[PDB]
């Protein structure tokens, strides 16, 4: 059981969900972590193996729901670098530990 799987969801499944992805995705490759897989999709559609989970706050209650079960992260801003950059780092520091 490792955490590896990163997914953004919204509800159009596309608009804010291509950014997101594609700078998440970018930071954990440059990581060195090949491991870590990086996807996005429609909230209504969630695999229950996902890990980690990345959604605006305004959705992130329906995410929880689809799977209360799962790691999930609220953004604030679709261009909130602070955010992402806080939240990368962390995820950085939970892979080694």
């Amino acid at each position: 059981s490792h955490v590896r799987k990163i997914i953004v969801a919204c509800d159009a499944g596309m608009g804010s969900s291509a950014m997101g992805a594609g700078v998440l995705r970018k930071k954990i490759q440059d990581a060195g972590l090949s491991q870590i897989s990086v996807t996005n999709s429609a909230i209504n559609n969630l695999p229950p193996d996902v890990d980690l989970v990345i959604t605006h706050r305004d959705l992130t209650e329906r995410a929880m729901r689809q799977v209360p079960q799962a790691q999930h992260i609220s953004l604030t801003n679709f261009l909130d670098s602070g955010l992402y950059t806080s939240l990368t780092e962390r995820l950085v520091a939970a892979q080694r530990h």
